[PDB]
């Protein structure tokens, strides 16, 4: 049904947005550490 579908889409949007924040910070931190060596 449409409300289950929309709740599931909201769940995927939040999980991907959080993962995008996480991985961006990790990447930036990893690039700065490798550069310094």
């Amino acid at each position: 049904d449409t409300a289950s579908d929309a709740a599931a889409a909201a769940a995927l949007t939040a999980a991907n947005a959080k993962a995008a924040a996480e991985l961006t910070a990790a990447n930036a931190a990893a690039a700065a550490a490798a550069t310094a060596r």
